[PDB]
């Protein structure tokens, strides 16, 4: 996802946003109920056209 | 449930999705609550007909 999110587009709180998830690292591999809502949330992040 | 999961249909996300979770479920023997979940959610889809 880093990879996908320093790419063309995306505005600057956007990017601050987007450095939300480096030290989100471990509660997906296991668990968790909120987990891949931020796996998502940049997915939605990096999915809308800019 | 490799096996059946592995047999009858699936759409190709699907099976992303089912495998994903099948790793998951290290956690069993007299629990818990959620290897109790994720396994009747892998029990229901493997018998809805693809």
């Amino acid at each position: 996802l880093r990879k996908k999110i320093e790419e063309v587009g995306m505005p600057e709180a956007v990017k601050t946003k987007a450095l939300k998830e480096l030290d989100r690292l471990e509660r997906m591999q296991q668990g968790s109920p909120e987990a891949t809502v931020a796996r998502t949330y940049l997915d939605w992040l990096t999915e809308v056209p800019w």
